[PDB]
């Protein structure tokens, strides 16, 4: 009743903080990411300009919050999930990661909601099923031990992620 599933333009959900799966410049590039800045507006990558000042690019894993600008969220969360290079290289430990520092921000800054894109399925190549599991899996354990954020919302835009993500969430 805390995690939902929904097919559709993450930049277009009102939900407290939206996860961008974005490149360690931070300077935001194509795929979701580009979506949303655009969407965002030039407020977006001029906090993002601020962070980078403060503390450089963002390491695989890693994240840090800004504001939202124009999108219809009170602020944005930028990670970066790793890029797949076999399984060999902790790939699923740092995609874990990305889900579980950019959830510890949303309860850190008391945030109730939050929508997650399918980190690292995009370009960076990770095996959609394996990162749906993991994605899940961490999800879900570290809401059965936080009370916020209170809601959870993976949002895909490929069907095939949306399908594999309600499957993980029954088969529970």
């Amino acid at each position: 009743t805390r995690i939902h599933v929904v097919q559709g333009d993450i930049t277009k959900l009102a939900v407290d903080v939206i996860v961008n799966a974005a490149n360690p410049s931070l300077m935001g590039g194509g795929g979701v990411d580009g979506a949303i800045h655009r969407a965002a507006g030039p407020a977006l990558l001029d906090a993002c300009l601020k962070v980078r000042q403060q503390q450089g690019d963002c390491p695989t894993g890693h994240a840090v919050i800004t504001l939202a600008g124009d999108l219809p969220a009170k602020a944005v969360v930028h990670t970066v999930g790793p890029v797949w290079r076999g399984g060999e290289q902790n790939e699923d430990q740092l995609l874990q990661d990305a889900y579980l520092n950019s959830l510890r921000l949303v309860a850190a800054n008391s945030y109730t909601s939050v929508a997650f894109p399918a980190i690292s399925t995009g370009v960076y190549g990770y095996p959609r099923a394996a990162a749906a599991e993991i994605a899940v899996k961490t999800v879900s354990e570290f809401i059965t031990r936080h009370a916020l954020p209170e809601q959870v919302y993976f949002v895909c835009y490929d069907e095939e992620n949306a399908h594999l993500y309600e499957r993980l969430l029954t088969q529970q």
